[PDB]
């Protein structure tokens, strides 16, 4: 899977200059448009999904292009769980509400800033990894119990 990864430890933070770096790195990846209201454009969780798909050929199953809550939420929930598989940290993630109800715009910002730095590896040619071993388990299901 992941041949190697430098490993970013950027503690939760916010920057009016970095935000642009993300949308600029994501928009080009999927080729979609976020919009004037970052939080919004992503809120629905339309691009956030595709973004991952680009990096991983098996991250998100499908995206809900509907103007409904449950639908919009599922998107974020789908993307997030997908990040964990990529090789992110249990803290470098963000909750669905964080973006949906702007419950947190700092956690979502860093998340991307951390997922990108690692994704880049795809492009730039890399060699022998540092030397870390990690592997978590997981399973997907249709009708969630609760």
């Amino acid at each position: 899977g992941s041949s190697g990864s430098s490993g970013n430890r950027l503690l939760s933070k916010y920057d009016p200059q970095k935000e642009a770096e993300l949308r600029t790195w994501i928009e080009g990846l999927t080729g979609l448009s976020i919009g004037p209201d970052f939080q919004k454009g992503l809120k629905d969780g339309t691009i956030l999904c595709t973004l991952m798909n680009k990096l991983q050929p098996g991250s998100v199953p499908k995206i809900n292009r509907s103007m409904q809550n449950w639908h919009q939420l599922e998107n974020l929930s789908n993307f997030i769980k997908a990040m964990v598989s990529y090789g992110m940290n249990p803290v470098d993630l963000f909750e669905a509400n964080d973006l949906f109800e702007s419950g947190n715009m700092t956690q979502v910002q860093v998340s991307l800033l951390a997922l990108a730095g690692k994704a880049k590896t795809k492009g730039l040619q890399s060699g022998v990894d540092i030397g870390v071993k990690y592997s978590e388990k997981q399973e997907r299901s249709g009708p969630s119990s609760g």
